[PDB]
């Protein structure tokens, strides 16, 4: 099941970062919502199947611009400190968003996490996309 990809994508991050906790949204199936399918470290387990607005906020927008980014500060469903915030890039799709969150106070993300983090959520679409053409071949 690709959405399996998913929760490895969530861990793997949150292991590689460091960070307090990491979260993936994924549209459910031009989408005016994502859906939070998976949570790890200090995001809260009940915030699974959260919708999160495609528009006007910074997780939508990566989705939408394919642009990996660093803030210094990310609120809900971000926990109120620096975030990276790594939309999962295939070819003509956007699998998800991986955001990784620290709380108030953190350090913010270098420049050399987020290029790192863009090469594993990259790694990462791409399995997604294999798993998801594996799936369409059954």
């Amino acid at each position: 099941d690709p959405a399996t990809v998913f929760r490895l994508v969530a861990a793997e991050a949150l292991t590689l970062t460091g960070a307090d906790g990491t979260l993936v949204a994924v549209p459910a199936d031009a989408a005016e919502e994502l859906v939070i399918v998976e949570v790890a470290g200090a995001v809260p387990a009940e915030v699974e199947a959260s919708a999160i607005p495609v528009q006007d906020n910074a997780i939508g927008q990566a989705f939408r611009d394919r642009a990996p980014r660093r803030l210094d500060v990310l609120d809900g469903p971000g926990l109120g400190g620096p975030a990276l915030v790594l939309p999962l890039r295939a070819t003509d799709t956007v699998a998800g968003v991986l955001v990784a969150v620290q709380g108030s106070g953190a350090r913010p993300f270098t420049a050399e996490q987020l290029e790192m983090m863009t090469g594993f959520a990259d790694q990462a679409a791409v399995a997604w996309q294999l798993a998801s053409s594996q799936r369409r071949m059954s």
